[PDB]
């Protein structure tokens, strides 16, 4: 049989608008990952999505045709139980440009990307620019382009936006990235990803001698309505291992923890709290690793998590020492141009008294720029963000006829 273990890797999917993500993680796990009725409604992405597989390999058959996603080899003929690989998970990103902040969040999360161009439509567009250059700036790097909707098109056609890729790709740090076409509707060639999947996004090495950090991007609670008020379940925590790893039991906080007021005035503090239960998808565990969406139970009231409220929050060892932050030092460098624009667009430099959004880490916070040099900058930040690290990139938006646009990247200098 096969063992049931967590994701050891998380794989993001991006791109423009509707150029099919969604669809393509259902193709290659089974599970459509629009969960909100916002979603379903109006047909698109809005909170970052997740599904997993199992990927194993049938030995004695010719590839791709090999690479499985279920323990049977008889569609290629054998009888034989196919090899374990690994388990993956996928992080469905938004292609819409109002989204782009929730994009950042979830490559805070990602090992590897997938980016997503569809062939019966003009390469390349805003998002898939905007996209791709985000992913560079991360640090997501172990990329492969999936040419989308090739049924669509004639091969002729989709060589020819082959040709696009490439030229663009050619002297940036994708210039070899793999571009692999496929149906995600239909499932076409679907198994050549998952080839390219095991080839080109290799589980990254896991430094065990790290503190355990977890970056937040959902919460909520397992209460059925009409639960007796005294017998609810703790709230939920929802998001990724980044470094390190938590166990069942162990005493956690949550950073920068809860909004306190006080008159009018507000505040933060630490959420203390326990591990009661480790979820991997459908299934429990006693440990949680990097790769894969965990949802650590607590002991917390629900009316702390509901409705995602600790998105952008982290969770550290209830000892750990980390900086919680309401102004901070920015080592940065700006894009030349807003890629993410519909029409070509120079970068301003920075300005005193301007406001930026920063996305760090899972979180996205507006701050006031109060210094500008040529390097560095230093922000007020309006919530306090949580700096777990000393390399910590940060992405810079704008606010550019009235749509926050990504204009460069920096370092959050401790
Ligand atoms: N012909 C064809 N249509 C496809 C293919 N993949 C997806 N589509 C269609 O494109 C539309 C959008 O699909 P969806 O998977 O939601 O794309 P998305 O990129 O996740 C949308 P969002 O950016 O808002 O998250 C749907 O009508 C879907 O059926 C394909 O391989 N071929
Ligand atoms: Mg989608
Ligand atoms: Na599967
Ligand atoms: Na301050």
């Amino acid at each position: 049989a096969w063992p049931k273990v967590q994701p050891e890797v998380n794989i993001g999917v991006v791109g423009h608008v509707d150029f099919g993500k969604t669809t393509l993680v259902q193709a290659i796990t089974g599970i459509w990952t629009s969960k909100h009725s916002e979603e379903l409604k109006r047909g698109m992405t809005i909170k970052l999505g997740y599904a997993e597989t199992n990927i194993g390999v049938c030995e004695s058959c010719k590839k791709p045709e090999a690479y499985v996603t279920e323990p049977s080899c008889k569609s290629c003929g054998s009888d034989d139980e196919p090899k374990f690989l690994r388990r993956i998970s996928f992080i469905d990103a938004p292609g819409h440009e109002v989204l782009m902040a929730t994009m950042l969040s979830g490559a805070a999360l990602m090992d590897g990307a997938i980016l997503v161009v569809a062939a019966n439509e003009p390469f390349p567009q805003p998002q898939t620019r905007e996209h791709f250059v985000a992913l560079g700036i991360i640090g997501v790097k172990n990329l492969i382009i999936v040419q989308n909707k090739v049924d669509v098109v004639s091969k002729e056609e989709a060589l020819s936006q082959y040709r696009q890729i490439k030229q663009f790709t050619k002297g940036t740090w994708a210039e070899n990235v793999p571009i692999i076409p496929v149906s995600a509707l239909h499932k076409i060639n679907i198994d050549s990803l998952i080839e390219g999947i095991e080839e080109y996004i290799k589980t990254p090495y896991r430094d065990l001698s790290q503190k355990p950090v977890m970056l937040v991007i959902r919460s909520f609670d397992v209460n059925k309505p009409g639960t007796q008020f005294n017998e609810l379940k703790g709230g939920v925590i929802g998001g990724s291992i980044i470094q390190g790893l938590f166990k069942v039991d162990q005493e956690i906080k949550v950073l920068p923890g809860l909004r306190v007021e006080k008159q009018g005035k507000v505040s933060y503090e630490p959420i203390f709290t326990k591990i009661s239960s480790i979820r991997f998808g459908d299934e429990e565990f006693k440990e949680a690793k990097p790769g894969g969406l965990v949802a650590i139970g607590t002991y917390l009231d629900p009316s702390l998590t509901k409705a995602d409220n600790l998105l952008g929050s982290i969770i550290t060892l209830a000892d750990a020492e980390v900086p919680v932050l309401w102004n901070i030092r920015i080592k940065y460098n700006l894009l030349e141009r807003v890629v993410g624009a519909k029409e070509m667009l120079k970068v301003d430099p920075i300005r005193a008294k301007e406001t930026l959004m920063l996305s760090v880490g899972s979180s996205t916070t507006l701050g006031i720029v109060t210094s500008v040099k040529k390097d560095e900058i230093e922000v007020e930040l309006r919530r306090p963000v949580a700096v777990w690290s000393n390399n910590i990139r940060t992405v810079i938006s704008r606010q550019i006829a009235g749509r926050w646009r990504m204009i460069g990247w920096g370092l959050v200098e401790i």
